[PDB]
C-alpha cells in the first residue's frame, strides 16, 4: 500500500472527479522538471473537458507553473487543448512551444532557482492548486515525491488546496532519495543560512509537508516519465567534449584545479552525453555532482566509483538508464540527493562548493555574449531554465555548441546575438567541434579575437572578421566595435533566404 | 600624531620616485580606491612621469591595473595621460582612461564588482606583482587600517608579490573603526565559507587589512585629495521619479509586500539617487536600512534624521560639503556606517539573504525591459556594469530608474532594441522614468512592452515604439520576443547619422 495516513486514504477520487477542482483562471502548480515527476491523469482529464467547453463556446485556461519541463500528458495534453493563458517557467513541449510561439500562451522564463521566490512573492498571482506527482504518503502524511523535487514544496505551501497523484509506476524505493529543507530559502526576508557545504550533505528531511485539510483530492496513477531516447555522441559532440577534457587536463596541470576537479554541472544531450563518457574514461577521480540533473552517464560513473556523489532536482534518464536505476534503486538511493529546485540552483551554494558550469547555447556573438533562448531574436525555444543561475554564480562558466546549426546554413557565432541571456561577463571558456576559447582576462576585442579563430566554424570566419575588422574602423566606439547597418544582417539573410551564407551574385567584403 | 604606530616599519619610509621603480614592464598591480576615494595619488604619479620618459626613449612601459572600482586623475588619470595602461578592470570614470579605452588603446573588461577578487584569486588578471594601498595608518602590531574604501584592497595585498602602502595624511585619522575586514574565505578556494550575516549592521571582522610585513617593499607619506561627488541637486526630472518610486513603496507597504521600514537599500550614485534618497528622509518609511555599494550625501542626512538606521557599503561618495560633515562629526557617523570588502558588500548570497531592493540607473532600456547600462551605442563604453548586477540579479526587487530622454530630446531611454544588454528581463522588474512607473511582475515579454511603452517612453517617442512592436507583431519571425531585424537599431544608426533618434 502507497497511502500510509489511512486518512488521507478517504480522498481517493477519479482522475476525472479531481480535474473538476481546477477551474478557468486558475493558477496551477505542479510537480514537474526535466521530464520527470509531473502528474499524468489529472491534466488529461483537464484538458479533454477544456475542449468540451471551448466546444461549446465557454472559456476553460489556466495559469500553469511548474518545476522546469513536463511531458505529453501535462504540457503536450493542455497545449491541444488551447488551455493555458500563462506558462512558467520552462518548457520543451513541441504543442506548448508551438502555442508559445503563436502568442496563444503567454510565457516568461524566470531563473529557476528564483520561481520559488517569486511564487511566494506573489509574482504569479494566488495560487488555487498544487497537484504534485507522489511514490507514497506516510504514516503521518508526508508525502513522498516521485523522480524531481522541482518547486512541489513551495507550491503546497502556496496553493489553497492541493491534489495529489499517487504513481505506482514510481519506485517505492525512491523513499529517501529527496531532500526537503523546512528552512527559509525562498520565504520572506531575511532568509536562513543554507548551510551546504558539501555536495552531499543532507540538511532536511525524505518528505514533502502539507496540512491534510488542503488535500482535496489524491488519484491513484500508472503511468511512465517522459524519458526521452539516449542521444549517443556524434563525432561533433566527441570533438567538443575532447577540446574540453583536454582543458581540463591543463587546468590541473596548472594547479587551477583539483585531480577532482570542481563539482560538476551539465545538462543533458549529446554534447553533455559525450563529456560524462570522457570524464568516465579521463585521469580525474572522486568526482562529484552539483547540477540539475542526475543523467544517463552518471549512473555508469558512480557504480564504477569515478563519481562519488550526484546532487540534483530531478532524474533525465533514457528508458535503459531507467531500469538500471530501478533494478539497483538502493544502491543509487546511496550515490544521489534529489533536492527543491531553490536549492539545486542556489547562486549562493552553487559559488560557495565552486561548482563548474558547462551549458549549451544557441548562438554566440564575437564578443561572447551568449543566446540560451530566441532563434532570430524572436522565437522562443525551451527558456533560460538554470543557465543564468549556474553561468553567473560558478567558478568556470563554460558554454559547449556546434560551430554551426541546420547543416551548416546557421553559424553558431554571429557579429550580434540576436538575444542575450548571458552577458559576457557570465561566459568565461567557449567550446565548438573547431577549437577551444579560453577568454580569462579579456577585452572584448581580444574576446573576439579568441572567439574567431578557435571556434567559429571555417565557412564563417572570413565573414566574421570582415565585420570585426570593418567595425574596428568605423565603429560609434571602438570598445566593443559594432556596425549597427549589418549586425542583425545575418539573422535576416536567414529569414529571407534560409541560411547565413552569402551568395556570390551581390558583393561581400570577405570574398576580396 | 605619527600615522605609522610600528616603530619597526618606519624604515621602509621612502619617496614616491623610489617606490615607483619597484613596477617594472607588464606588471600586474592591485590598488585600492573604489567611487573616487582611497586610490593611491603620489607613486601613480610618479610611475606616470617615468613612463613617458620610458616611451621617449622607446622603451616599452606598461602595466595591468586592477582596482576596487573607479580612482581618480592621479591614477587613472595620469596613467592614462601617459599611455601607461595596457590592461584595465573593473570600474572606470576618468575621461582621459574613458577615451584610452574607447581608442582601443586601453583594454578593458568590466566585471561584476563583487566577483573581481575571486576571478583575481583564480588567477584571471595573471599574477599579481605589486599591490599599493592608501592607508589612514598602520596600527602597533602592523594593521593597515583602510581610508575611505575597502574594495578589493585586503585582496590584492594576499595576492601580491611586493606591496607599497601609501600612507595618506589627508585622510581622517578617525576613520580608523569604520571598517570591517573578515578573515574568512568569500573569494578564495573552494570549498568557501559562510559568511554569517544575517543582519546590515552586523560586523563579523576587524578594522584592518592584515599582511605580512615582509611583503612590504615601501611605504610612501603622502598628503592629496580624493575626489568629490557633485554638490548639484536633483531637477524636476529626478524628483518626480523619485516621487514615482515613493508612491510605489508606499503601496507595496500597504498591500503587506513591504516591511513598513522597507528592506535593506541598495542605490546607484547620481541625481537620480540623489532624489529618491531626499525623498526617503521625508518620508513615510522609518527604521531604514542601506545594504549598498557606497555611502552618498542621502544617507547622511537620514543617518543623521534617524530615518535611517545604518548603512553597509565598501565607499564614500560625497559632495565636498557632505565631505566636511562626515569629517566634523566622525565619531557620531562611525557608530551608523560599516565599510565591508566589496566581495561582501556586493555578495549575492547575502544581497538574496537580505532581501534587498536594488535601484539602479541605465543608459537605455528596449521595450522589453532588457537593460544597457554600459555601452552607447553598443560600442562605446560609459562607466561599466560596476555592482548593477550583483545587486539585480540578486535583490528581492530589481527597479530601474531613468530620464526617459537624453540629449536635449534627441536620444530616447526606451528603445526598440538595447543596442548591447547588461540586465537580462529577468533581472529588471520595475521600471522609472519621470513619465510613470512599470511594474511587470507576472508578464510575458509582449506584456512587458505595453507597459513600458505606456508608462515609461517619453511623448515624443512613444507613438515610433508602439508603431514599431505593432508591425513586430505582424511581421516577426516569431512572436514571443517580436522584432523587426531590419530596423530594430535603426534608432542608434539614426543618431549616428543625424545626430538625433527623432525622424526629420
Amino acid at each position: 500500500e502507497r497511502i500510509r495516513n489511512v486518512a488521507l486514504r478517504s480522498k481517493v477520487c477519479p482522475a476525472e472527479t479531481a480535474s473538476e477542482l481546477i477551474k478557468h483562471g486558475d493558477v496551477v502548480g505542479t510537480s514537474g522538471f526535466t521530464g520527470a515527476g509531473y502528474p499524468k491523469e489529472v491534466p488529461k482529464a483537464l484538458a479533454q473537458r477544456m475542449e468540451a467547453a471551448h466546444d461549446r463556446g465557454e472559456k476553460y485556461q489556466i495559469s500553469l507553473i511548474t518545476g522546469a519541463s513536463t511531458g505529453p500528458q501535462l504540457d503536450g495534453e493542455l497545449a491541444k487543448a488551447n488551455g493555458v493563458y500563462f506558462r512558467s517557467p520552462f518548457n520543451t513541449d513541441a504543442t506548448m512551444r508551438n502555442r508559445i510561439n503563436a502568442g496563444e500562451t503567454e510565457y516568461f522564463d524566470n531563473h529557476l532557482g528564483q520561481v520559488a521566490g517569486r511564487a511566494v512573492q506573489g509574482n504569479y498571482g494566488k495560487f488555487n492548486i498544487a497537484l504534485v506527482e507522489a511514490t507514497a504518503i506516510t504514516e503521518d502524511g508526508g508525502i513522498v515525491p516521485t523522480s524531481s523535487v522541482g518547486n512541489s514544496q513551495t507550491f503546497l505551501n502556496l496553493a489553497e488546496k492541493v491534489i495529489i497523484e499517487v504513481n505506482e509506476w514510481q519506485n517505492p524505493m525512491l523513499e529517501g532519495i529527496h531532500d526537503i529543507w523546512d528552512g527559509n530559502v525562498s520565504g520572506v526576508p531575511t532568509r536562513d543560512i543554507v548551510p551546504i557545504v558539501r555536495a552531499d550533505q543532507r540538511v532536511g528531511g525524505p518528505v514533502l509537508r502539507v496540512n491534510p485539510d488542503k488535500i482535496a483530492a489524491i488519484v491513484r496513477t500508472n503511468d511512465r516519465d517522459r524519458n526521452a531516447p539516449f542521444a549517443a555522441p556524434d563525432e561533433t559532440a566527441k570533438a567538443i567534449a575532447g577540446y574540453l577534457l583536454d582543458f581540463f587536463g591543463h587546468e590541473v596541470k596548472q594547479n587551477r584545479l583539483p585531480p577532482s576537479l570542481l563539482p560538476l554541472q551539465s545538462g543533458v544531450g549529446n554534447v553533455a552525453n559525450a563529456v560524462l563518457e570522457g570524464l568516465k574514461e579521463g585521469p580525474f577521480e572522486n568526482l562529484v555532482g552539483y547540477s540539475e540533473v542526475i543523467q544517463d552517464g552518471m549512473l555508469a560513473m558512480l557504480d564504477s566509483g569515478r563519481m562519488r556523489i550526484a546532487s540534483a532536482s530531478s532524474f533525465s534518464l533514457s528508458p535503459e538508464a531507467a531500469e538500471e536505476i530501478n533494478n539497483r534503486m538502493d544502491f543509487f538511493r546511496s550515490k544521489i540527493i534529489l533536492r527543491q529546485q531553490d536549492v539545486s540552483n542556489s547562486p549562493g551554494i552553487i559559488r560557495r562548493l565552486g561548482c563548474i558550469a558547462m551549458n549549451g547555447m544557441i548562438e554566440a556573438d564575437i564578443y561572447g555574449n551568449v543566446n540560451s533562448t530566441r532563434v532570430m531574436g524572436s522565437k522562443m525555444m525551451n527558456g533560460i531554465g538554470g543557465s543564468g543561475d549556474f553561468a553567473r554564480s560558478s567558478y568556470l562558466s563554460i558554454f559547449l555548441s556546434p560551430s554551426t546549426a541546420k547543416g551548416g546554413k546557421i553559424s553558431a557565432i554571429v557579429p550580434m546575438a540576436a538575444h542575450v541571456d548571458h552577458i559576457m561577463q557570465d561566459a568565461q571558456i567557449f567550446v565548438t567541434e573547431q577549437g577551444l576559447a579560453d577568454l580569462r582576462g579579456l577585452s572584448p576585442v581580444q574576446r573576439a579575437r579568441e572567439i574567431i579563430s578557435k571556434c567559429a566554424h571555417p565557412d564563417y570566419r572570413p565573414m566574421l572578421q570582415d565585420y570585426f575588422d570593418r567595425a574596428l574602423k568605423n565603429s560609434f566606439g571602438k570598445h566593443t566595435p559594432h556596425l549597427l547597418t549589418e549586425a542583425l544582417s545575418w539573422h535576416q539573410r536567414f529569414i529571407d533566404t534560409g541560411t547565413m551564407l552569402p551568395s556570390s551574385l551581390e558583393h561581400h567584403h570577405h570574398h576580396h
